[PDB]
C-alpha cells in the first residue's frame, strides 16, 4: 500500500524514537493507511504532548524545517514544527487543543487512551485511533476525509 519512500522515512524516524522516552502516534493519511484504508500518503504527521514535540526537535535536529513554537489559529493550536526527512515533509504537532463553541479549548487529548500499534517491516508502530480521528475530523470540518474514513469502517463491520 505504502509507497516505499514513506516506509523508508517511517522507518528513519523509529529508529530514533522507539528508545527515547517520547511519547508519540503517527496520525493523518500515513496512519490511515498504516491500519489499511486506501488513502493517498501525503506527508507525515506526529502527534505528542508538549515535552515530546521540543524532544522530537532534538532528536531529529538536522532535519528541521522549522522549529518547534506555540502556535494557533482560531480554530486550533499546538506546539508545533516541521522536519524535511529525504524531501518528506514530517510535521510535529504537541499537545493539540481544538477550540470549544464557547470559545474556550479542550483540553489535550490522552494519546494513551487511543493509541494502537501496528506491526510492518519489523516496527511496531504507534497510530492513533481511526474513530476518534473519524470524530475529530467532523468537529474540525474535514467532513470528506471524515466520510472516507467511515465508508471504510463500515464496510468492515
Amino acid at each position: 500500500m505504502i509507497r516505499p519512500e514513506y516506509l523508508r522515512v517511517l522507518r528513519k524516524i523509529y529508529d530514533r524514537l522507539k528508545n527515547e522516552k517520547v511519547n508519540w502516534v503517527v496520525t493523518g493519511s500515513l496512519s490511515f493507511a498504516l491500519q489499511g484504508v486506501p488513502v493517498e500518503v501525503h506527508d507525515i504527521d506526529i502527534q505528542t504532548d508538549e515535552e515530546g514535540a521540543y524532544e522530537i526537535e532534538r532528536i531529529f535536529s538536522e532535519f528541521v524545517s522549522k522549529k518547534v513554537r506555540f502556535s494557533s489559529t482560531e480554530k486550533i493550536c499546538s506546539h508545533f514544527g516541521e522536519l524535511i526527512i529525504d524531501g518528506i515533509k514530517v510535521e510535529i504537532m504537541g499537545d493539540i487543543r481544538k477550540r470549544l463553541e464557547d470559545g474556550t479549548w479542550e483540553d489535550p487529548v490522552d494519546l494513551n487512551k487511543y493509541k494502537r500499534f501496528v506491526e510492518t517491516h519489523g516496527m511496531k508502530i504507534p497510530v492513533l485511533s481511526l474513530e476518534y480521528e473519524y470524530q475529530a475530523y467532523l468537529k474540525l470540518g474535514r467532513v470528506e476525509k471524515a466520510e472516507t474514513l467511515r465508508k471504510w469502517l463500515n464496510e468492515r463491520k
